């Protein structure tokens, strides 16, 4: 009832997460893992250390629409991906760990309102895979989602 969300949010930086198909979104809500190109899993891995939490939020690319989105639980570290054109293992080698705080869908169109100071003030669907959100832009994004039934939020507050 956005108590434990507020919680989990405070002082959390925000990514924006692009893949380029369902099935490896599809793959990382069951296994509660993710992996990244090494540009982005650097940052993740600065953005571990230094802040209270660090939230991903999900897009599939040409889908309108973002799946979700997680909170890391641990850094990156060396899953049967399905590889996109361009394809190597080691490129998206490190898996993070990931807790699902939410696995429903958000429409753009419900977004439309908030943009992202971090990205020239632009609508905040709107970045390429890795787009840090500010902190309120993306707290707003994240209450935005509908409540996951599926979803305990017990052990991401445990591991806090």
């Amino acid at each position: 009832g956005t108590s434990k969300l507020k919680y989990v949010l405070q002082d959390a930086r925000f990514f924006l997460i692009k893949s380029n198909n369902h099935e490896n979104v599809s793959l990382a809500k069951a296994k509660g893992v993710w992996s990244t190109l090494p540009v982005n899993e650097k940052k993740l891995n600065l953005a571990f250390r230094s802040a209270r939490s660090v939230i991903l939020i999900f897009s599939v690319r040409e889908s309108g629409k973002f799946q979700g989105f997680a909170r890391l639980s641990s850094e990156s570290h060396h899953i049967h991906w399905v590889l996109p054109a361009g394809m190597s293992a080691k490129m998206l080698g490190g898996v993070f760990k990931i807790d699902w705080i939410c696995r429903r869908e958000l429409p753009f169109t419900k977004s439309a309102h908030l943009t992202n100071p971090w990205n020239e003030h632009k609508p905040v669907k709107i970045g390429r895979d890795g787009q840090e959100i500010e902190l309120e832009c993306g707290t707003q994004l994240c209450l935005l989602f509908p409540p996951d039934e599926s979803i305990d939020l017990y052990q991401v507050i445990h591991k806090m």
